[PDB]
């Protein structure tokens, strides 16, 4: 903070002597630099009090990454595989054995099950 004049006459605002006469944010800034497209560069970081805090100028918290190797903003263990808690895409369930099937038995009680030639094809 460090503030000499703190304000022209109200006493209790960010808006120094020369900052008062000018439509500056209540904490955001000082005329000498704060604009239209620099009022993001100004005295404070964000809600909470200057950007002379905190290592890397207090930046944003994001929520973090699911995964834990890849600690930075991208993605979710759906979109992932690289986690051993995810499914592989080896070994899973398929069709077998893509060939002809066996004959049926048809023969007359004789040679096998029923059916076939029973008048002549039979001994006893
Ligand atoms: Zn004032
Ligand atoms: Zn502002
Ligand atoms: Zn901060
Ligand atoms: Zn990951
Ligand atoms: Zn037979």
């Amino acid at each position: 903070k460090e503030a000499a004049p703190k304000c022209n006459n109200c006493s209790q605002r960010g808006h120094l002597k020369k900052d008062c006469p000018h439509i500056i944010c209540s904490y955001c800034g000082a005329t000498d630099d704060h604009y239209s497209r620099h009022c993001p560069k100004a005295i404070q970081c964000s809600k909470c009090d200057e950007v002379g805090h905190y290592r890397s100028q207090c930046p944003h918290k994001w929520k973090k990454v699911q995964c834990t190797l890849c600690k930075s903003k991208k993605h979710s263990k759906e979109r992932c595989p690289s986690i051993w808690r995810a499914y592989i895409l080896v070994d899973d369930n398929e069709k077998a054995k893509p060939k002809v099937l066996p004959f049926h038995t048809i023969y007359c009680y004789n040679c096998g099950g029923k059916g076939h030639f029973g008048d002549d094809c039979k001994e006893k």
